[PDB]
RNA sequence: GCUUCCAUAGCUCAGCAGGUAGAGCGUCAGCGGUUCGAGCCCGCUUGGAAGCU
RNA sequence: GCUUCCAUAGCUCAGCAGGUAGAGCGUCAGCGGUUCGAGCCCGCUUGGAAGCU
């Protein structure tokens, strides 16, 4: 699990930054990735990395905003014209399906794999049992959301070698065991999983707050997380200039991360009225607030360790 | 008058060509520069160049195909981001306003200008004093483009130092008589302007032909053009591989400049199945039929000259 | 970096319609182009002043 | 270059459901990871075979 940000610009593109796009890299996870706001030129920025088309199932996006969106159309119409057969599904706002549905009719588009549109709400968006992703309301205008992704707990890992030590050949009545299951062994024996198994694993957790004013909202939901990954379009001074665009600030951003008790911060979506010097300032007004903070750029990646 | 061009991909993004999006620099001749298709990601090539959004004036569309048109969206936003005031008019085939009008909809895109979409058809698109933009039906499928963009015949130079030796001091009545105008001299003296003029410099004519296969009505549209932009998707052998997609093959758009006797063919929309090797291969096969034949590429930039 | 707007005798402010350059007490920043003709229109290169959703 | 699919004892063809490796007359290409366990799942690096709207 990794996160690789292949836009970190925001309003507009810029030789420094294309406009937004963070993919959440689950290939060895569930052998995919996930792209979060689809900026235009995004397939683009991909060219430059491994990631592949056909390999994303799921595009989440935070806003209707072309600097989140003009990027499907593209992006969904190459991987069809790449063979790909997988399903994919976007999630996104109200009016992401008019959007994603005219552009591919008008363009005599047609797809060679299932796309599923779904315009979410506050709540679950999606949900299996690797994986719980909720979504909710953040300050930027009516539709607008923040998401987190959360990988539930892996089960502990198997104790091998004492089942050996037992006398029970490893085989397929091991997975049996693995899950928990009291099985009847080849000698009539009966054993019972839960017995044999380690303390699970915590899952990882990653937030996309997408673009929004400073949230309480925002904070409840990054609650513990592991990556926040946060936009801060403005530096500390410019706090009006934020408040009147639903923006915000590094230390905002910080401020939110360390009270949310977020084990790290990402600030991304940066103007391009700072420079490659200021960005590393930009930072720093955020390292003063949250200690573990990072100033996105295109093309960092960020793998996300199983504490 | 030149042409540079953005993107001479075909079907998707390459990192060595981008998709479709030829510029018409026109900032001498009426302050501005005309697109012709506006791939995905037209924008992000411009930063590269000295090309400004707020400079081009009007974007013809050859036929509706994400690789170009999926890159008006976030141009004409960005745009409208960056000030522009001035006029724009986006001429297409049916679909063009819908793809344009939703896409800025549903981003709750306000343009801080007036944009103007007009879906076309055969004939004369365009008119002025200047300026004469006719468009045709290519083979392609229904909607389906060529245009040529014909600058009209300029006055011919004014014979300024015989007005001088006739002793008619230079100033605003020379204007007049560089238009032909018949006036009346300080000293009620009487002159016909056309009298001391220059025979007209015939004016420079430039065609795209969009996507096509091979085209008699095509051929006609650029007769004795100056530059003939062709799409030359395959090579001289996939004869076949070019009409079952509707396509062209590089000896086809030299035949095609030829029998037109225009004066310069560029060869664009290359598939990535040439190499930066079989490129000049593919102009090779060109060149054997047509002498004067350029292999586009991105960032090639060819002046148009007043032969 | 991006976008836009400025560098007019000795100071301020024009020249907000290309016609040998002004109003109060001068190589119109430079090189080049268009043009009969350029401070005024188009490139390029120097120096400044805002804003960058 | 892009995308996809291959490199299984001596040849062909499996192994098209991870459980100490097969059917006709073997370091499952290599290094690393996940896993109790990898030819089979995920990276990386070598060599091939198509197609590239
Ligand atoms: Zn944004
Ligand atoms: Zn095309």
């Amino acid at each position: 699990m990794e996160l690789l940000f292949l836009g970190t610009g925001a309003g507009i593109p810029a030789k420094a930054r294309n406009v937004t796009s963070v993919a959440l890299k689950l290939l060895e996870e569930r052998r995919s990735v996930w792209l979060f706001d689809c900026g235009e030129a995004t397939q683009h920025q991909m060219l430059h990395t491994t990631i592949k088309p056909r390999k994303i199932e799921k595009i989440f996006i935070t806003h209707m905003a072309g600097d989140h969106v003009y990027g499907l159309p593209g992006l969904l119409g190459s991987r069809s014209f790449q063979g790909g057969e997988d399903e994919l599904t976007v999630y996104g706002p109200k009016g992401i399906k008019a959007f994603i549905e005219t552009s591919l009719a008008v363009t005599k588009t047609h797809l060679t794999y299932p796309l599923a549109i779904q315009e979410i709400e506050e709540g679950i968006v999606f949900e299996d049992d690797q994986f719980i992703v909720t979504a909710v309301s953040v300050i930027h205008g009516v539709e607008a959301f923040g998401y987190r992704v959360q990988e539930k707990d892996v089960p502990g890992s198997l104790k091998a070698d004492v089942l050996k030590e037992m006398n029970i050949p490893p085989g397929p009545v091991y997975q049996k065991i693995k899950k928990g299951e009291t099985v009847t062994l080849e000698d009539g024996r009966i054993i019972n999983g839960n017995d044999f198994l380690e303390p699970p694993k915590k899952g990882r957790s990653v937030v996309f707050s997408g673009d929004t004013r400073v949230s309480d909202k925002l904070k409840e939901l990054a609650r513990d997380c592991d990556v926040m990954v946060h936009e801060a379009t403005f530096a500390k001074e410019d706090r009006k200039l934020a408040y009147d665009y639903y923006h915000s600030t590094t230390e905002q951003a910080a401020v939110t991360a360390k009270e949310a008790r977020a084990k790290q911060l990402i600030l991304t979506h940066i103007s391009a009225r700072y420079q490659g010097d200021a960005s590393l300032e930009l930072q720093k007004e955020a390292v003063d607030v949250f200690p573990n903070s990072v100033a996105a750029y295109d093309f960092l990646e960020v793998n996300v360790p199983r504490g």
